[PDB]
C-alpha cells in the first residue's frame, strides 16, 4: 500500500530506535539515515490513516513558488503555520507594547490563564499585518524562507538567483543532467536563524520519460512533520513534472536525523492499529502550465478517504 | 561482510539498472536513489576484492584539511589524481606555447602517438608547478575544490567561513545538534565550475557516545569513484571522532544519481567472482590529536590483504 513505507518508518523509531536529547526539552526516540520511497504513478502520499490538511500543504507550497516570504499570503489563506515566526520577532521590537512574551509558545500550553493573553495579541498581530501595510512590509517580512533560498540566493556581487527557476530550464534542455539541485542550506546565513532548514536539499532526475525527486531533510518529526512534508513534494514533483511536460516517477525521501517525540508515542502507537485505504488521486488544471502562476483552484485532491484526525502536542 | 553493502550497489545497477545517455560519451546503466550502510566499529571499509591505493585517499583527504587548493602539495607526494583540471586551464592560456591540446583527455585514448606529446608536457607542467614558485601560485591553485568549500567559504560580506572547523567546535559543546552540517554545494559558483562537487554535503550525528557521518553524492561511478570515496570518508569519521574523543559509529553513504559505465561491465563482472576478505584497520597516532595538522605518519592501514587491482579505463 502506498504509505506503508511511512508507517514503517515509525515502527522502526519506536521498536529499534535510541533515547536522546534535543533542543526543544521533551525527549526523543531518533534514528539516523534512512530512506523510504514512494511511487507517484501509483497515488497520492498523503496519509489515509490520519487526516492531513491539504489545504495548509497547498496554500504553503504556493507561497514558496512565487518567491513570497510575507506570512500574508498565508494569513490570506487561513494559514497559520508560519506565525510564531513573525510574531516573535514583532514580540521582541519596542514598537510592541505590552505583555512582554517571553517563551509564549511554551507556558501557554501549561498555562490556560496566558493561553488567552497570548491567542488575544496574535489576532492583533494578524489582523495588523493584513490590515495595515506598512506592518505587512515591515513585520509581516520573515526573509531568509525556501520562498527566498529557491527563488532569490543572494549572491557576494550584489544580485538574487532563481535556484528553481533555472533547474526547471535544466529539465528541459537537460534531462539527463545530473547536477538538477536546488538547496536552501546557505554556510553564511546558518547562524543567524530561528531554524535552518529541515528540507536542505533536492535533486531532480529524469529516468526514461519520468521525474524523479530525492530529498534529504537533517531533521524530522515523524508524526507532525514527515506527513505534511511528503506531500509538499509529491505534489511539487506533479507541477514540475507538469511544466516540463513529463510523466511522474518517484519521491525518494531521505533523512539524517527522524525523530518521534516523548509525548508523541501514544498517538503513533495508536495510528498504526489503522489499516491505510487506498490513496487519493492529484488533478491538476490541463489548460494553465506555467507552474509559477498555479493558484489553488488549478490542484483538486480526488478520491481522499481518511480516518479520524489525530490530536497531538506541540513538544517545546 | 564489511563491504558486500558495496557488491549488492553493483549487482542492483547491473541486473535491475536503466540505461541512460551522459555528459562523457561512453554511456551507463543508472540508478536513482541508494542508501548504503558501514559499520566502521567492524571495520574500514577498503576494499578486498579490488586493489585501491589507500596512498591516494590518504595524501588527498589531509590536501582537503589543510584547506589547501594547490596541486602542489599532491605532486609532492606523487598524487596526481587533480592534474587534468590545473593542466587543462595551462593549456589555454597563450603563456602556453605549443601544442593546442583540445580534447587532450579523449584522443589521447584513442590515439598512441598523441598519448606521448600529451604526457611530455604534461610532466612539463607538473614540473614547473613543483619548480617554478610563481607558476605554482599562478597555475597551480585550483581555486574552488573541497578543500576551500570546506575552510574558506566566501560570504557576501568579503569573508571566509570555516565550516569544517566549526561544525567541529560543535560537536564538542553540541554532541547533539542536528545541524552538524558542511556542504560544498554553492548556488552562485555552481553554473561557471568544470566540475561541481560530486560529494555534496554531509552530516555527523552523535549517538550513546559514537559518532556517524552520512554523505550525499549526487553522482557516483561504482567502479572507479565509489571506491575512493567510501574510505575518504570512512577515514574523515575517524580522524573527527578523534580530535572530539568520541568512539566510532557509522557510515552512511547515499546516492543521487549512481552509474557503472558501459566499457567497465566486464569488469565489475569479473570483480563480483571475489569473495571479501576480512578488512583492514585504521590505527592512528595516539599522541596528536588537533587532526588539521596530521601527517601522513599519523595514519596506519594495518591487515590489509587485497585482491589484484583491475585495470579499467577512463570513460570519457
Ligand atoms: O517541515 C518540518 C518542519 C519542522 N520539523 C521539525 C524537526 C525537528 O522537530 C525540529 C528541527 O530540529 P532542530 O533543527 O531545531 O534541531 O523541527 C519537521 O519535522 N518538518
Ligand atoms: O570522487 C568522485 C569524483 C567523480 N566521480 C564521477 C561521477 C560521474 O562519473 C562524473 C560526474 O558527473 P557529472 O557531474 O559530470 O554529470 O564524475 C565519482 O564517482 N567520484
Amino acid at each position: 500500500m502506498l504509505e506503508q513505507p511511512y508507517l514503517d518508518l515509525a515502527k522502526k523509531v519506536l521498536d529499534e530506535g535510541h533515547f536522546k536529547p534535543d533542543r526543544t526539552h521533551t525527549g526523543t526516540y531518533s534514528i539516523f539515515g534512512h530512506q523510504m520511497r514512494f511511487d507517484l504513478s501509483k497515488g497520492f502520499p498523503l496519509l489515509t490513516t490520519k487526516k492531513v490538511p491539504f489545504g495548509l500543504i497547498k496554500s504553503e507550497l504556493l507561497w514558496f513558488l512565487h518567491g513570497d516570504t510575507n506570512i500574508r499570503f498565508l494569513l490570506q489563506h487561513r494559514n497559520h503555520i508560519w506565525d510564531e515566526w513573525a510574531f516573535e520577532k514583532w514580540v521582541k521590537s519596542d514598537e510592541y507594547h505590552g505583555p512582554d512574551m517571553t517563551d509564549f509558545g511554551h507556558r501557554s500550553q501549561k498555562d490556560p490563564e496566558f493561553a488567552a493573553v497570548y491567542h488575544e495579541e496574535m489576532a492583533k498581530f494578524d489582523d495588523r499585518v493584513l490590515h495595515d501595510d506598512a506592518f505587512a512590509a515591515k513585520y509581516g517580512d520573515l526573509g531568509l524562507v525556501y520562498g527566498s533560498q529557491w527563488r532569490a540566493w543572494h549572491t557576494s556581487k550584489g544580485d538574487t538567483i532563481d535556484q528553481l527557476g533555472d533547474v526547471i530550464e535544466q529539465i528541459k534542455t537537460h534531462p539527463y543532467s545530473r547536477r538538477l539541485i536546488v538547496s536552501a542550506w546557505n554556510p553564511e546565513d546558518v547562524p543567524t536563524m530561528a531554524l535552518p532548514p529541515c528540507h536542505t536539499l533536492y535533486q531532480f532526475y529524469v529516468n526514461d520519460g519520468k521525474l524523479s525527486l530525492q530529498l534529504y531533510q537533517r531533521s524530522a518529526d515523524i508524526f507532525l512533520g514527515v506527513p505534511f512534508c511528503i506531500a509538499s513534494y509529491a505534489l511539487l514533483t506533479h507541477l514540475v513534472a507538469h511544466e516540463c511536460g513529463l510523466e511522474v516517477g518517484e519521491f525518494i525521501h531521505t533523512f539524517g536525523d527522524a525523530h518521534l517525540y516523548v509525548n508523541h508515542l501514544d498517538q503513533i502507537k495508536e495510528q498504526l492499529s489503522r489499516t491505510p485505504r487506498p490513496a487519493p488521486t492529484l488533478q491538476l488544471n490541463p489548460d494553465k502550465h506555467d507552474i509559477f502562476d498555479f493558484d489553488m483552484k488549478d490542484i483538486k485532491l480526488l478520491n481522499y478517504d481518511p480516518y479520524p484526525a489525530i490530536k497531538a502536542p506541540v513538544a517545546v
